[PDB]
């Protein structure tokens, strides 16, 4: 059953066990599934490989607006991986998600999965709606359902103080672990996201914080999480491999 | 025989077929002995160890005042590992080495590395005095050996605009491969250091340059050469291994 913890002083999260914010950064992959039959047996591979949080991307899901077909899905995952938290990540399609609902049913879609209690953490986006935002944290909370909030650049990076001001939002709006991603045009932009991430970690979050300069050219803020404060990294099941990302992140830790 | 190239299209050193400044960073490991007993046994026991350039820390060295000791350490180090560009280095008292020596021992013993044949480089000081550096550069280029000139800050990080001049001068005084190497003392140093590394490589640099930010807090700094533009990492036999792993992966 659904149980989460957090501790602004430690800046921790901790779901279904994980201590997210404590230690060396946490791997999350993301099962991308069309139908049910997809999902399953892409959990079952998932299995196999070393992470700490499984992402369903339920973008890809085809029948995403049959609520029976979702909660079905989110229930064999569940059964597969029993003992990692699964986050719940609809992207949508304004955020370069796979296919596109209203602002309601992105919510009721999210409400659903709360419901649920098939999984640990729901994703929010940022730019959804301030006041349905709040209101779906809130019930998430009630529930003892985590929230990531997301926001994502695939054209560029903002300036840092913009990026570490999106992180501000996200924690006022309530998110459990702001996340940020952006795609670096040159060097110097990769800097300016560990930039805000030092800045934003150091100076304002009093939780876990998850960034990610994307692209070959990022990959650093993908395995130096632990020095700059980055919670959290994705890695590729079948990006840089979830193997290659444990021996990386193992090494850094190392006292 | 010594002999290198180097070449400005792709910034490069060529020396004992390592291509400095292509692909990966290269590792750099050293040698710290006092006696030459001690000298032979690390070479001896680094010999198998995968790492790429083999640096000779000879302020370590206590009879670095006398001649043939450091011409015969020299050899018995060539002879142990051959197959290596090996980097004649006395770090100055001033730039936190072991023992003193007068700027005009300094020289000489540079240009007794220079004239031995057994040493593919050696390590100036950016700054050791112009004059000397410009004189002592030359003499290592008449005898095929090529020049690391480096400079550090063991206690603070110097402002980016400021890590970008030294690394400036030390091409304009004709260094081969301009190094230095900071101490942070926030995090925010360590990224201070790795803007001025990418900002030199657009901006000044025609050859390869090498670049560090200390501490485990500056480890990043060790890895990431390959993306922002620092060509060698030293190492210990953060391990060998594990950088050799950590750049592999980068490599990729
Ligand atoms: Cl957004």
């Amino acid at each position: 059953e659904n149980l989460y913890f957090q501790s602004n002083a430690m800046k921790t999260v901790t779901v279904r066990d994980l201590v997210v914010g404590e230690g060396a950064p946490k791997i999350i992959v993301s099962l991308m599934g069309k139908t049910i039959t997809d999902v399953k047996s892409e959990a079952l591979a998932y299995r196999e490989a070393d992470f700490d949080i499984l992402e369903w991307r339920v973008d890809h899901f085809a029948n995403v607006t049959t609520a029976e077909s979702v909660l079905e899905a989110a229930g064999a995952i569940r059964e597969i991986i029993t003992d990692k938290p699964l986050l719940f990540t609809f992207r949508s399609a304004k955020a370069g998600g796979e296919q596109a609902l209203t602002t309601g049913q992105y919510i009721d879609l999210n409400r659903a999965a709360v419901d649920s209690g098939l999984v640990d953490m729901i994703d929010l986006e940022l730019f959804t709606g301030d006041d349905e935002v709040k209101a779906t944290v809130g019930y998430a909370h009630q529930h003892n359902v985590a929230v990531i909030m997301s926001n994502h650049d695939f054209h560029k990076t903002p300036a840092a103080e913009e990026i570490v001001q999106r992180l501000r939002k996200m924690q006022e709006l309530g998110a459990d672990i702001p996340k940020i991603a952006v795609m670096p045009q040159t060097k110097a932009d990769v800097l300016t996201l560990l930039t805000a991430t030092v800045e934003m970690q150091e100076r304002y979050a009093d939780r876990p914080i998850i960034t990610m300069s994307m692209s070959k050219t990022g990959v650093i803020s993908r395995l130096a999480g632990e020095v700059f404060g980055s919670a959290a990294t994705f890695g590729a099941v079948k990006q840089i491999s979830v193997a290659d990302l444990r021996t990386v992140l193992t090494i850094l830790h190392q006292a």
